[PDB]
């Protein structure tokens, strides 16, 4: 289903590449995007697919994007614009200055000082994780780990029962990687049904909680009205439940299906933190846009006001031009350059939190479980989409080669 292309887009300049569903997807998200940067297409492009818009594919033009909110704005971030019109998650559907006040106040809920304070708590719940799975010789990452044990950390920070989870993360991923189950507006009208009340008590009766902390915030002076609080924790939700989870299960993909990565991290345990970063750079797995506020010139190409673009922050590292061999991983590249976590006004606030989580759980398994494996026979599954995941991961070891601790 290909819209028809509109009166001021060259036809030079079309590819139609399907956010979610790309073609190659059976060798690899990550690879399955990359076929952007071939030599035959254009730094800049326009897809008819979900209703036609443009992708940048350079990490110039991505970072030069992010940085004027000024010709490219946050309030229609993501595609399909059906989408992008009914997200209103606060701040990243603001551009600056509106933006700033807000951005100080979530950053008090899941900023450095919250991680120092949890980092106990992330140790402890990670050991326990791998520790009860490691005598039985198999799991299912994506479900007996890569999902509690983010999840499970930020229902603690956010005040929230356990038994919530399957209802609240199916409508995330509804956001995300939609189904065709229900429309974007629907999936966010759920959200908030949720909340709603949660955050009047949370007014009425304040806690310690992130939630309590946002609902009682100060903006401008003034008070956060109810509205901006259930808005701000609508995007709180949507972070802390389907970002991290997918990351670790790219990572544990890649780490069973090396050997030599595993030990160089096992002996070498200094690297750990280089090798996250180039993990993340590697298996980077989100992509959002921006809008068009009026005409522009960008590049030799004519944007037209209200046209969207896709800047997927994804590619900025995978692109040749930023990193040398960008599809192999190499823990002692002299220089990581990627954009993962985002780039410009609305850089990523949970990246702290996330590569605590990261590092904790690369040390963690390889201390226990230093040799494993994919399950023989097993088809590793990707999804595309906003954010990038991966279905579900058996994994296989010999319990007598692993170690309690
Ligand atoms: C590996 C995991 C993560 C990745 C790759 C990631 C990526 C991103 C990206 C690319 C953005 C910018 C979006 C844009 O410019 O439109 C962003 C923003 C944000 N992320 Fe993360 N994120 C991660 C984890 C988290 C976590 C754990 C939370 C906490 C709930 C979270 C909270 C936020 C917030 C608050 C913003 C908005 C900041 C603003 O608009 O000023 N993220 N993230
Ligand atoms: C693109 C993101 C990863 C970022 C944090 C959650 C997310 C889905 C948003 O809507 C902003």
């Amino acid at each position: 289903n290909l819209a028809p292309l509109p009166p001021h887009v060259p036809e030079h300049l079309v590819f139609d590449f399907d956010m979610y569903n790309p073609s190659n997807l059976s060798a690899g998200v990550q690879e399955a995007w990359a076929v952007l940067q071939e030599s035959n297409v254009p730094d800049l492009v326009w897809t008819r697919c979900n209703g036609g818009h443009w992708i940048a594919t350079r990490g110039q033009l991505i970072r030069e994007a992010y940085e004027d909110y000024r010709h490219f704005s946050s309030e229609c971030p993501f595609i399909p614009r059906e989408a992008g019109e009914a997200y209103d998650f606060i701040p990243t559907s603001m551009d600056p200055p509106e933006q700033r006040q807000f951005r100080a106040l979530a950053n008090q809920v899941v900023g450095m000082p919250v991680v120092d304070k949890l980092e106990n708590r992330i140790q402890e719940l990670a050991c326990s994780l791998i520790e009860s799975l490691r005598p039985q010789g198999q799991c299912n990452f994506t479900e007996d780990y890569a999902e509690p044990f983010p999840i499970r950390i930020f229902m603690l920070l956010a005040g929230l029962p356990e038994e919530d989870i399957p209802h609240l993360k199916y409508l995330t991923d509804q956001m995300t990687r939609p189904d065709g189950s229900m429309t974007f507006a629907e999936a966010k009208e759920a959200l908030y049904d949720y909340l709603i009340p949660i955050i009047e008590q949370r007014r009425q009766k304040p806690g310690t909680d992130a939630i309590s902390i946002v609902a009682n915030g100060q903006v401008n002076g003034r008070p956060i009205t109810s509205d901006e609080a259930k808005r701000m924790c609508g995007l709180l939700l949507v972070g802390g439940l389907d970002t991290v989870v997918n990351f670790l299960s790219f990572s544990m993909e890649f780490l069973a299906k090396s050997p030599e990565h595993r030990q160089e991290l096992i002996e070498r345990p200094e690297r750990i933190p280089a090798a996250c970063e180039e993990l993340l750079r590697r298996f980077s797995l989100v992509a959002d846009g921006r809008i068009l506020t009026s005409d522009y010139e960008f590049h030799g190409v004519q944007l037209k006001k209200g046209d969207q673009i896709l800047l997927p922050q994804m590619l900025s590292g995978l692109d040749e031009r930023e990193n040398a061999c960008p599809m192999h991983v190499d823990f002692s590249r002299q220089k990581v350059s990627h954009t993962t976590f985002g780039h410009g006004s609305h850089l990523c606030l949970g990246q702290h939190l996330a590569r605590r989580e990261i590092i904790v759980t690369l040390k963690e398994w390889l201390t226990r479980i230093p040799d494993f494996s994919i399950a023989p026979g097993a088809q590793i599954q990707h999804k595309s989409g906003i954010v990038s995941g991966v279905q579900a991961l058996p994994l296989v070891w010999d319990p007598a080669t692993t170690k309690a601790v």
